[PDB]
């Protein structure tokens, strides 16, 4: 495969869209490589990881419990709720909701959790508290996927998203158990995880959350490394391309392949 930036250029040329990318050491925050890493992209469903970071923060503070059962109504549901639509009778625990939000991309699960942290405004306040002055959530599922050009709503940058994920996973802002839990949920992704793992070379650790939006928007936040270690955070976003979903997936895959083949020490 081409060198990562070579591949990214080919991708933008072929898609007529923008790509944003960063690869960053999990432990130290050392940036290995980056492209448009300070440009804004819609987070889409990638925000679900940050959301559950916020939820875990509330658990650590004694404001919430992963065990707490939330009961909700059919009228609370939005588009794409494969897990949550199954539990109108019995409800779901906060932890179960995070699991459904991260591992199945369940939108109503996400909205229910979003309510517990003070809505988009509350999640944005949480981001500011952990020193992310860039990322912002403004809407709920599914409006937050609108991806209007020039709209700052519901956006991050690759560099801010990677820094924030690192903060959530390793900085001891969250408790030891909470850090472990957030990791677990990403390891357990059911949307793309098993497929990615199936096509990764042997020895490569994967944990991830994907996202998709309008106008071609597509993305992934991932923990990746050789030697079965979560060595690095990789963020790849795509925006403003008329291309097929198949082509968007393949391009992100080819950028991933480039990063893997050309992994530096
Ligand atoms: O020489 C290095 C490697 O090159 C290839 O491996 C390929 C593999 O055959 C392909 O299937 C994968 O696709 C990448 C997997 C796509 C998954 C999506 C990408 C995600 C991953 C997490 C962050 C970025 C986005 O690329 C690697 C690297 O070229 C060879 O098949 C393999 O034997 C060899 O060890
Ligand atoms: C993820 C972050 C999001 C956010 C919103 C930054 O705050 B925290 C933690 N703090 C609170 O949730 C909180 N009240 O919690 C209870 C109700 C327990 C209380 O102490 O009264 C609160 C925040 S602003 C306001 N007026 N009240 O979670
Ligand atoms: C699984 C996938 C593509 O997300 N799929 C969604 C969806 O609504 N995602 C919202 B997120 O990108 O804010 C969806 C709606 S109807 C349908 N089918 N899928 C993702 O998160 O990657």
């Amino acid at each position: 495969s081409p060198q990562p930036l070579e591949q990214i250029k080919l991708s933008e040329s072929q898609l007529s869209g923008r790509v944003g990318m960063i690869e960053m050491d999990l432990a130290s925050g050392r940036t290995l490589t980056a492209w448009r890493a300070d440009e804004r992209f819609p987070m889409m469903s990638t925000f679900k990881v940050v959301l559950c970071g916020a939820v875990l923060a509330r658990v650590d503070a004694g404001d919430e419990q992963l065990e707490r059962k939330i009961h909700y109504r059919q009228q609370d549901l939005v588009d794409y709720s494969p897990v949550s639509e199954k539990h109108l009778a019995d409800g779901m625990t906060v932890g179960e909701l995070c699991a459904a939000a991260i591992t199945m991309s369940d939108n109503s699960a996400a909205n229910l959790l979003l309510a517990t942290v003070g809505g988009p405004a509350g999640l944005t306040a949480f981001l500011r508290q952990i020193g992310d002055n860039v990322t912002r959530l403004d809407r709920w599922e599914t409006e937050l996927n609108e991806a209007l050009p020039g709209d700052a709503r519901d956006t991050t940058t690759p560099a801010s998203m990677a820094a924030t994920l690192r903060k959530l996973l390793t900085s001891q802002r969250l408790s030891a158990r909470s850090q472990r839990q957030l990791l677990q949920w990403m390891v357990d992704d059911r949307v793309a995880g098993p497929l990615i793992r199936s096509v990764l070379p042997a020895g490569w650790f994967i944990a991830d959350k994907t996202g998709a939006g309008e106008r071609g928007a597509r993305g992934i936040v991932a923990l990746l490394g050789p030697n079965n270690k979560a060595e690095r955070i990789v963020v790849i976003y795509l925006r403003d391309t008329p291309a097929s979903m198949a082509e968007r997936n393949q391009q992100i895959a080819g950028i991933g392949a480039a990063l893997i083949e050309h992994w530096q020490r």
